[PDB]
């Protein structure tokens, strides 16, 4: 099992890291030639829009588009995954969901709690400029985790989106083992 994670610009050390505890192999995909191979792709980060332009500016945007991958979205990759977030941005539009930007407002740096994984149990979730669900367009999407009346994962066949970041808790490779199982497998 190799499971790339998007990194056009960054470091990936830590999902990597959490990949590798799951059981799998991970992939960093910088360029286009990276997504060969792999069985699915987690695409991550926190401000999404410069996320967006890099996919567009190195060609990662129309082959993502152009393939079946599974793909597990994470904050940014939420954002990314939807097909309307009401701002003009670069979208993937795959994913049956519009998303609401800075949910938690722009005032507060993070925030860190256990979120309630659907048939799964707790998992440590740390948010930063965490986006949520806002309408649901399909019939098909199920949501996997809340926060309050605020839906901070959702999932639609192979594709999971989530609105914190996996890779910064301890928890990271539980919620990457629960994509993989659920959306690859």
């Amino acid at each position: 099992m190799i499971i790339g994670v998007l990194a056009i610009q960054g470091d990936v050390e830590e999902h990597e890291e959490a990949i590798k505890k799951a059981g799998y192999e991970a992939k960093k995909v910088k360029r286009v030639e990276d997504l060969e191979g792999i069985d699915a792709l987690i695409i991550p980060g926190g401000e999404s829009t410069a996320i967006g332009k890099l996919m567009k500016k190195y060609g990662l945007l129309e082959k993502i588009k152009n393939s079946n991958l599974p793909i597990l979205g994470t904050c940014a990759g939420m954002v990314l995954l939807s097909k309307g977030t009401g701002i003009n941005q670069i979208l993937l539009e795959l994913m049956d969901i519009t998303v609401k930007r800075n949910a938690y407002g722009r005032q507060v740096d993070s925030f860190e709690k256990e979120i309630e994984f659907k048939d799964l149990g707790k998992v440590y979730g740390v948010f930063i400029r965490a986006p949520v669900v806002d309408k649901i367009l399909s019939d098909d999407v199920e949501v996997i985790a809340r926060d309050g009346d605020k839906i901070v994962g959702v999932k639609q066949g192979k594709y999971m989106a989530l609105s914190f970041h996996p890779e910064l808790s301890e928890d990271g490779y539980k919620v990457y083992k629960y994509f993989v199982e659920n959306c690859v497998k």
